[PDB]
């Protein structure tokens, strides 16, 4: 009889990134680093100036693709980090929606807290990258 095994191949978990995998990941990191830098520079200042109208446009425009980008990055990580990274992508989106609502409410204290919480979870996510090790 046929010699091949019919059992599930258990090609186990990689726990380091190959250059391929790292170049592939970089395709998502690029726009995500742009968004992280823009949140630090421009969005911060817009909140500080109580410029609520431009705050909201910033979230919808420059950050409008960030959920999609982070979710694509997350699904590309080592299996070990995929779920945590996905959960963090969803947390950042959540704080940006709470941010947009604070801008609508012209509540600068609430806006600053959601901005900080969005950055804390964004930086948590970024710390899963081979860049932070
Ligand atoms: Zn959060
Ligand atoms: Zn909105």
């Amino acid at each position: 009889g046929p010699l091949g095994s019919c059992s599930s191949p258990q090609v186990e978990i990689p726990t380091t990134y190959s250059p391929e995998k790292i170049a592939q990941l970089q395709v998502y990191v690029n726009p995500i680093a742009v968004a992280r830098d823009g949140m630090e520079k421009r969005l911060q200042g817009l909140i500080a100036d109580q410029n609520w109208v431009d705050t909201q446009t910033y979230i919808h425009g420059p950050l409008g693709q960030l959920r999609r980008d982070m979710l694509g990055l997350a699904s590309s990580l080592l299996p070990k980090d995929q779920d945590k990274a996905k959960t963090l992508a969803k947390e950042v989106f959540g704080h940006l929606e709470r941010l947009d609502a604070a801008a609508k409410d012209r509540n600068g204290s609430q806006a600053k807290i959601q901005y900080q919480e969005a950055l804390a979870d964004f930086d948590s996510f970024l710390n899963l990258l081979p860049q932070a090790s």
